[PDB]
């Protein structure tokens, strides 16, 4: 029976379930049960899958057209002149700008309506708000283009390396792509900062003991000598990238104690975060992919 | 055990062999004692040497195909052998092609299927259409047969592997290569084409102008982080060097996550289930193999 | 909860805390529910905002220490006569700072020393991080000693201690339970599965660099810790496969070099699939107990404090 | 303990230690309380010693022939200065040692006369010392013979002696295990994960070199080296110019990168998933077992 599960019009079953922060314990496999999943699977089937779709097209003819306004900018403002060149520029940034205040509206809306948890922002609505950082990196573009300054192209690449990264959200709707995001975006949260905590501080005691020991030269710099040291992760280590200093027995033992301290820290990384490998990544990645898919269809239902 | 190899009509061999993927349970099938101890039988009776001199025939055309392509010279003791070799080479390629088109004849897959099964015969038939188009363009006074005929010298040479079936150790093996190419390159190369291309984009688009200006050069750069052999400096034609840092920087640490979630997800998936599942699939390989060459 | 923190002489937490590796299973005790719970109750209460200060205080100090080093005047010949300018002034006031936080940390590990008289083998075996920061602050008293005996050894002296410093920074990762978990499982490969496959790595690298040295006639190239280096480059995804060609026999040199090359290559693989056989069913708790017995180890001194 | 370590006709530990590994449970059969608490007594009270000073000597050996080898000045001429002394000093042990090397394998080989089929499965470290051997002594036949291949024979003999070391790495628990690990990978893993990485390489050096027109780099092997040079993070992708179109020559070396990865990565896969389980008991076990035969060889010498 489908009574109060969908359309109580004050409260539904579905509806709890999918907007439930990460307060509810046990809401990654509350959909599970059998009423619950069929339902979504008929609904999606029926028409959120070509909602999505046609979505996920006009999204993507977006970032295209983007692209190829960003791609042959002027080398501001800059006044458009009569060619066909100049009108297509014209024409594709004027829709650019129309996408970021639109995603910039959406967002705010959702922002008032929702009223996230505050600490849920994160783990939760990660999507929303990396759409909203987009929009904000967009308009904070175009209020410096139109200010005479030249850093909008910075803000217009920041936006659209953000923009082109943000098509993994519409790999939902595709079971094994889907699933692919869900680990990159869980992974990330996860270990994306504990790994790195210990990185850092690695990277940056031996770059300032080297950049000590340096008495003299180029690589005299914390900076220099930071991206000096970090090339090693690259696979694109040095170990003479200077000659400048004396003692250079200490400072080839610095940078073999980095070398291995490092490549431990990358096998620590690497095995540590094996997750859960078969006792319960396999269904736990399905359930949380299961639940952003209902996430999706209800949020396109009442759009 | 009757009406299981000739009955004129239809056997179990014949149509386990021939099932198509739609069926739930075809290479946990065989695993039946008497099935899998009269394909064993028969393999160990003529099976084996057929198909070990099958494989040294194959070799051999590829040893003088190889040799004919390498000291080319169109059209055009030395001069003698390149041409021998070449009518060789013609003959190989012709045959693998009518050997492909009988195949598609006597088949006709389910055209949505078709790349998961006879990924062997669909491979066989690129690299023949290929070499044929070489040909062609070779007798059409062009040059790019060069490059059609490279493309199938290296189609045949990755095709050697097909006959590594019939042992245990290199057959499991090359069926694992043949599965997660199917149904897992994709999954590690959508996502990774999506934020190369994006990176690739927002660099170019910051860089003023210069040789690596060109989105192909830039996107060449950017790939090359994923071999060992980044940069990190390779153009200086720009202005805001924190926002390029900042670029690559995010870009190595998104691929390093890219690369480290398809490593968990393939491993942390099937680990397990592949010395049973393997073994099967390549029991089927064999089965059909077996089957194919005694009918023919 | 008799005689179970506090008697003056002796109790349970003081026993199991400090009872040396020798004890067979000393870490599953502490799983013991009073023991958690008053643990857990301890912490929360105010060693979380002791612990913190503690830590904010050390980075400060690093800081300052970091920045002091950094802007060393470059001259030759210590000591330095003083200039008159604030940077001047704040540069010696850093100093100042960063010796005195040396000879604490010397006085603190001389004092624990006595504290917890170990039997001079078990030291080995536990403790790391009280000896590791012992030896950064003996570094820092080696390094002014020879400042002060007008030799410019004591710039390798402070470098060596900094990045000790730096390194040793992860010890206040305790008091988080993901963080410590994490430190705890880096301490517990770097010590078991580290050197296991290091001792073979050396060897194979010193017997392979052995014979390309051998084999080279003359040149940059002939000496062995050049060769050393630029076989080790192999390693880090740096080689080379080129770099000299004052030899005779190509062949020889080519397939020594390859061989060199499979055989670290397979040691890497082997390393991984062997370290992942272990520490991953191996140690889930067997890692979350030590980290409750370090923070247990580290409320206690604490407390004593 | 009754026949058991002799009886001059037949024992227990002589059957189990130098029988072919035909037999299908060598590793779990010593595990068995009397065997395995005797052994490890025998052990400990001399046969520990005993293997820690051949190793002490080995060790020593090793570092003779390697001084010797490193300041090589054919036959070579003796000046007045004890450096020539000491040369010629560790070269004549070097030598003396590689002959009883090669004196040893040829005992071994006729005192038990292996199946022509477990001569690798088996006997993998006896072997490698007769190989070493075998290569000192054509090192010297050449020095002797007024030629220069005498430097390639003999540095592959100390390579493999620096390597052979492994073998002492028996007799420590952790480092032994970890040898056994490393010694059944090479065995009975490296030639199916070789050949199919050899294919292709080939295949791809071929297809470029017959697509590059001309060069230093038209040679096979210069183009084969290249794309080696692609395995050991070394790859260029603009190592030549002069080609035909550079669409086919870039499509090529992609193609190559995506697939040695691709087999890298089952490579991996495989040879984990199919060991993880069991390597926390067969590891020991082998570990066990060839301690045993040692423990047998150094009681009967
Ligand atoms: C050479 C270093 C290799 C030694 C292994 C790493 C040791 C280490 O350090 O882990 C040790 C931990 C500290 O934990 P603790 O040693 O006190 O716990 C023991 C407690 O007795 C009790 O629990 C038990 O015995 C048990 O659990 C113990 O582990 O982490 C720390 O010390 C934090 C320090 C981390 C930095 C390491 C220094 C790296 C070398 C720097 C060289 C400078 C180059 C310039
Ligand atoms: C650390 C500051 C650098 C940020 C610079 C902006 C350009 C870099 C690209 C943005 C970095 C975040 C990449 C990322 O991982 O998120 C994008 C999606 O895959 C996540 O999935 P989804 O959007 O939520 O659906
Ligand atoms: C990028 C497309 C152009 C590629 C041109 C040719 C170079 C790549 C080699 C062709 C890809 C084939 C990869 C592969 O692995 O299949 C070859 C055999 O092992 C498969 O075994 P089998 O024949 O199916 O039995
Ligand atoms: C003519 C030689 C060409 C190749 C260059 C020399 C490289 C040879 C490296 C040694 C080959 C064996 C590989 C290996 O694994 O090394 C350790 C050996 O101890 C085997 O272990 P063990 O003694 O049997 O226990
Ligand atoms: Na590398
Ligand atoms: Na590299």
């Amino acid at each position: 029976d489908l009574s109060c599960i969908d359309t109580c019009e004050k409260n539904s079953v579905l509806e709890v379930i999918a907007y439930s922060s990460s307060e509810t314990p046990n809401r990654h496999d509350m959909l599970l049960v059998e009423p619950l999943n069929r339902l979504l699977q008929d609904k999606w089937d029926r028409f959120v899958k070509r909602i999505f779709y046609f979505n996920f097209f006009v999204y993507c003819l977006y970032m295209i057209i983007f692209t190829a306004a960003a791609y042959y900018r002027p080398v501001p403002p800059y006044k458009l002149k009569n060619t066909v060149g100049d009108y297509f520029r014209v024409t594709g940034e004027i829709l650019s700008v129309s996408g970021g205040v639109y995603f910039f509206f959406r967002g705010i809306q959702y922002f008032l309506q929702r009223r996230p948890s505050l600490k849920s922002l994160f783990v939760d609505s990660y999507s929303e708000i990396l759409f909203f950082v987009q929009s904000l990196f967009m308009l904070v573009s175009v209020v410096l283009y139109f200010s005479q300054r030249k850093e909008y192209v910075a803000s217009m690449v920041f936006s659209l390396a953000m923009g082109w990264t943000n098509m993994l959200y519409y790999t939902r709707g595709f079971q094994q792509m889907g699933i692919y995001a869900v680990m990159i975006e869980k992974m990330i949260l996860r270990d994306l900062c504990r790994f790195m905590f210990v990185y850092l501080v690695f990277l940056f005691g031996f770059s300032t003991a080297v950049v000590t020991l340096i008495e003299d030269g180029k690589y005299n710099s914390l900076y220099s000598t930071c991206l000096e040291l970090f090339k090693f992760t690259i696979g694109m280590g040095d170990l003479e990238f200077t000659e400048n200093y004396d003692f250079k027995a200490v400072f080839i033992i610095l940078l073999l104690a980095y070398v291995i301290l490092t490549y431990i820290l990358l096998l620590n990384m690497l095995i540590a975060l094996m997750g859960e490998t078969v006792n319960k990544i396999a269904q736990e990645s399905k359930n949380i992919w299961k639940l952003q898919r209902a996430i999706t269809i209800l949020d396109t239902e009442k759009s």
